[PDB]
C-alpha cells in the first residue's frame, strides 16, 4: 500500500484550500522513482466548478482522502503484476486542482478556488528529496487522461527545478498516457481551455509559449504541438480510436461515420510518426497503465510493459526491443488484443 502524507507546505491547496499531498510507498533498494499524475477532466468558471464541488468533490479537496491507496498497474510492486518497474519508489499524486496540472493561482478574496497543479508538483518533488529523492538515478512522471496531459505540461519544469536545486544526475523523463488529443473538426472546444488558462492562471512550457505568444497558449495543451517544443525523453501511450476524444467530438454506421472514424485513426497515427517511443494500438478505449491487466495489449507482438523496458534501454535501434510501435489497421478492434 502507498501512504497518504499532505503537504507540509500548507499554503499549495486543492480548490477548496485544504493542503494537496501524495502517497507514497518507498524501495530503499531501488533509485527509480515513479510520480504519476491522476487525471478526471477539469473544469473552467464558477458555475462549472461549483457542480464538480457537489458530485466530483474528492477532485477539489483533501478533506475525505483516505490514508492509504493500494498501487495497481504500473504502480504495483508485483513482478507479476508490473513487469516494468515493480521494485521502484511508487507515488501517487492525487488530482485536486481542476486544472489539467497547469494552475499557478491561489484562493483570495477575488478567487472562490484555488488552482495550483503546477505547483503541487513543484511541491511534492522539493519534500520527496528528504525522503530519498536526492539519491535517484531516474524520475518517471507519468499520467493518465488529464494527467498525461499534465506530464507535457510539466516535465521540463521539473527537470528545470532539480537543476536549480543542485542535483544535475536525476535523470527525468516523461510518460504520457491517454492524454494526446486532437483539435479536430466535430462529427456534430477548443474555448473552454482557452477560458480555462485565465481562470487558473495557466502556465505552459516555456519554449511552446514563445512559438505561440499571448493569448495562444491554449494550443499548447495538445500534444502534436508542445511535444516538438520538449527536451526530456518522453514516451506517448495512445489509443488511436480514445473514447474521450470521441466523446468531445459528439460521436456514440453508415458511410460518413466510417469515413469519419477512419480519418481520425489516420490523424491520430501521423502525428505519432516522428515520435521514436510511443504505444498506439487501435481499440476504442480510454487510459491504460494504472489498470491491474496492462499487460494484456500488444502491437506487433509487442507488450507495453516490454516497450517500456526498451526504451530503458535505449537511454542507456535495439536487436528484437522495440520502443515505436503504432497500428496501421483502421478501425477499432482490429488488433485481436484489444481490452474488451
Ligand atoms: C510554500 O509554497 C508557496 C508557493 O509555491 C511559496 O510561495 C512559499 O514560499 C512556500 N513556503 C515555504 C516555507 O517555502
Ligand atoms: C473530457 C475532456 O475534455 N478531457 C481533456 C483533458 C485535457 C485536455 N487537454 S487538451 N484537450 C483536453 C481534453
Ligand atoms: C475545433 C476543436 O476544438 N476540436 C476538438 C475536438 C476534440 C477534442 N478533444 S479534446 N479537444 C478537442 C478539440
Amino acid at each position: 500500500d502507498l501512504r497518504l502524507h499532505l503537504l507540509l507546505n500548507t499554503s499549495v491547496t486543492c480548490n477548496d484550500g485544504s493542503p494537496a499531498g501524495y502517497y507514497l510507498k518507498e524501495s530503499r533498494g531501488s533509485r527509480r522513482w515513479l510520480l504519476f499524475l491522476e487525471g478526471g477532466w477539469y473544469c473552467f468558471n464558477r458555475e462549472n466548478c461549483d457542480s464538480r464541488y457537489d458530485t466530483m468533490r474528492r477532485l477539489m479537496s483533501s478533506r475525505d482522502w483516505p490514508r492509504t491507496r493500494t498501487g495497481t498497474g504500473i504502480l504495483s510492486s508485483q513482478p507479476e503484476e508490473n513487469p516494468y518497474w515493480w521494485n521502484a519508489n511508487m507515488v501517487f499524486i492525487p488530482y485536486c486542482s481542476s486544472d489539467v496540472w497547469s494552475g499557478a493561482s491561489s484562493k483570495s478574496e477575488k478567487n472562490e478556488y484555488a488552482f495550483m497543479g503546477a505547483l503541487i508538483i513543484q511541491e511534492v518533488v522539493r519534500e520527496l528529496l528528504g525522503r530519498g529523492l536526492s539519491g535517484a538515478k531516474v524520475l518517471l512522471l507519468a499520467g493518465s487522461s488529464a494527467g498525461g496531459t499534465g506530464v507535457l505540461l510539466n516535465v521540463d519544469r521539473v527537470a528545470e527545478q532539480l537543476e536549480k536545486l543542485g542535483y544535475p544526475a536525476i535523470q527525468v523523463r516523461g510518460l504520457a498516457d491517454s492524454g494526446w488529443f486532437l483539435d479536430n473538426k466535430q462529427y456534430r472546444p477548443t474555448e473552454a481551455i482557452r477560458r480555462g488558462i485565465r481562470y487558473w492562471n495557466g502556465v505552459v512550457p516555456e519554449r511552446c509559449r514563445r512559438q505561440f505568444q499571448e493569448g495562444e497558449e491554449w494550443n499548447c495543451f495538445f500534444g502534436y504541438k508542445v511535444y516538438p517544443t520538449l527536451r526530456s525523453p518522453v514516451f506517448v501511450v495512445q489509443w488511436l480510436f480514445d473514447e474521450a476524444q470521441l466523446t468531445v467530438d459528439n460521436v456514440h454506421v453508415q458511410e460518413g461515420l466510417r469515413l469519419y472514424i477512419q480519418n481520425l485513426g489516420r490523424e491520430l497515427r501521423h502525428t505519432l510518426k516522428d515520435v521514436p517511443a510511443s504505444f498506439a494500438p487501435a481499440c476504442l478505449s480510454h487510459e491504460i497503465i494504472i489498470r491491474s491487466h496492462w499487460t494484456d495489449v500488444q502491437v506487433k507482438g509487442t507488450s507495453l510493459p516490454r516497450a517500456l523496458h526498451c526504451w530503458d534501454r535505449s537511454l542507456h535501434p535495439l536487436k528484437g526491443c522495440p520502443v515505436h510501435l503504432v497500428d496501421s489497421c483502421p478501425w477499432p478492434h482490429c488488433n485481436p488484443s484489444c481490452p474488451t
